[PDB]
């Protein structure tokens, strides 16, 4: 598909039994969830963006349906405003900017 | 272009004559950069990002050339970790994401 940038590029995710909005984020490295209580080993991480840093947990290799798209890979788990699809699993799902 | 996203969408961009890298960056509503100085009026307005709330200098109808791309349109000058390019400029240049 082609997604216009008039309004926030989001889409619906999955991760387990949690279906959830997210912007599909090109400026963002990483990809950021809102908080949950994913099972599995995690490590803790700083990330920062405007206005300052937030404290995240670091899951890795977690499977993520984007779009109906399958993705694997590293998430991190804070308090974000948002969930935000970086970086990491858009390039897994094909996405490009184009103009 | 088509921009694919292994790496940061960073692009030249030219604002008053001033070569600057920006961060192609959809999941930003407006676009930000680091401090600089433009002419004219200003307005304060504060601006919420992943860490918090910021202060910043809100100049509109300022021309931007967007990896060649014309763009003319508000600019927010502050405390940005990087330039951000967001959907305000990028709807300009006509910018989508694909996959
Ligand atoms: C290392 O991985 C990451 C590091 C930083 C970020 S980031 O989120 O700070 N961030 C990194 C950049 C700042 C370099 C990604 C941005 O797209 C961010 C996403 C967004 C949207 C709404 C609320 C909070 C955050 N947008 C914004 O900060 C934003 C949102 C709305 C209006 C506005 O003027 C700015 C993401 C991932």
């Amino acid at each position: 598909p082609q997604i216009t940038l008039w309004k926030r590029p989001l889409v619906t995710i999955r991760i387990g039994g949690q279906l959830k909005e997210a912007l599909l984020d090109t400026g963002a490295d990483d990809t950021v969830l809102e908080e949950m209580n994913l099972p599995g080993k995690w490590k803790p991480k700083m990330i920062g963006g405007i206005g300052g840093f937030i404290k995240v947990r670091q899951y890795d290799q977690i499977p993520i349906e984007i779009c109906g798209h399958k993705a694997i890979g590293t998430v991190l788990v804070g308090p974000t405003p948002v969930n935000i699809i970086g970086r990491n699993l858009l390039t897994q799902i094909g996405c490009t900017l184009n103009f």
